[PDB]
């Protein structure tokens, strides 16, 4: 039932929906010679919705606003890149031409202008510590500590339970590890073993790239992560 590469054109955005007022979307991209996948999350904010993550690309998102329209019907009124990289804030450019308000952490802003990325308006305070959670709107993100970046951030939607884990989480069939340049292995399973304690009654985990599962997901990426350390 959750939407695979062989399904969903470069170009083209898919939304799946998770529970009442939560949906993720699904885009590809080519990177490098291959098709891969990659997700988000919509989550209903009384009459209006609140977007995380871009669909990667500005075409990709510009479609994405459209199936929105087409599906939900609700405005976007604000969106949360979760780190730094092109599957985050690619697209933030359209998302703000289209009258969406953008938010990232000063550490996600600060990389983005670095690389020469897209670079999200809006600065969220309170998540310079690992551990540090806040509440933005119907959600709670929170920052774990450095990962598959060092200013990765994870959101949580208490009224349904579900956990999205961004490029932090790897999908359980992936067991090597994928882009790793801008990591922190030394660090990355204790920022998961905040997240493991942070958000035990989770029911739903969704990865950067992939199928949502449980919350086996965690301990599946530290093994992946421990086996990449020892190579
Ligand atoms: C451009 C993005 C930024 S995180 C990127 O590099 N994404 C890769 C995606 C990836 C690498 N190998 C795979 C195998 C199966 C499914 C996905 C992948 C990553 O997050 O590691
Ligand atoms: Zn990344
Ligand atoms: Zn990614
Ligand atoms: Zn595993």
């Amino acid at each position: 039932a959750y939407p695979t590469v062989s399904e969903i054109p470069v170009g083209e955005v898919r939304l799946y929906q998770i529970a009442d007022g939560v949906w993720s979307h699904i885009a590809t991209q080519s990177f490098d010679g291959a098709v891969y996948p990659s997700n988000g999350l919509i989550v209903r904010d009384g009459d209006e919705l609140l977007l995380i993550d871009t669909a990667w690309g500005a075409k990709n998102t510009a479609a994405l606003l459209a199936e929105i329209e087409k599906q939900i019907g609700l405005p976007v009124t604000r969106a949360v890149s979760t780190h730094f990289h092109d599957d985050r804030v690619g697209g933030v450019d359209v998302l703000r031409a289209a009258g969406v308000a953008t938010y990232a952490s000063p550490s996600t802003r600060r990389l983005a202008e670095v690389e020469g990325n897209e670079i999200p308006t809006h600065s969220l305070e309170g998540l310079s510590s690992s551990g540090d959670a806040v509440r933005f709107g119907p959600v709670e993100l929170f920052y774990p500590g450095a990962a598959h970046s060092t200013d990765n951030l994870v959101v949580y939607v208490p009224s349904a339970s579900v956990l999205y884990g961004g490029c932090a989480i790897y999908e359980l069939s992936r067991t090597s590890a994928g882009n790793v340049a801008d990591a922190d292995l030394a660090e990355w399973p204790t920022s998961i073993e905040r997240i493991q304690q942070h958000y035990p009654e989770a029911q739903f985990v969704i990865p950067g790239h992939g199928l949502p599962g449980g919350l086996d997901l965690l301990k599946h990426t530290t093994n992946v992560v421990k086996a990449h350390t020892n190579r």
